[PDB]
C-alpha cells in the first residue's frame, strides 16, 4: 500500500435531522476518526465498523 483517494478524501455530514455512525481515515494522523453521517449529502470516506478503516489506507 502507498496512499490513492479515500485517505485524503474529506468527511461531509449532510443535513436532516437524523445521524448514523460513521469512520473517516485521517492522512496526517494514520488512523480512523469517528463522525456520524445525517444521510443528506456524505460522500465515501464513510467506513461502517472501524475493521474496514484500514483496508482503504493501510494495506490490511
Amino acid at each position: 500500500w502507498q496512499p490513492p483517494w479515500y485517505c485524503k478524501e474529506p468527511v461531509r455530514i449532510g443535513s436532516c435531522k437524523k445521524q448514523f455512525s460513521s469512520f473517516y481515515f485521517k492522512w496526517t494522523a494514520k488512523k480512523c476518526l469517528p463522525f456520524l453521517f445525517s444521510g443528506c449529502g456524505g460522500n465515501a470516506n464513510r467506513f461502517q465498523t472501524i475493521g474496514e478503516c484500514r483496508k482503504k489506507c493501510l494495506g490490511k
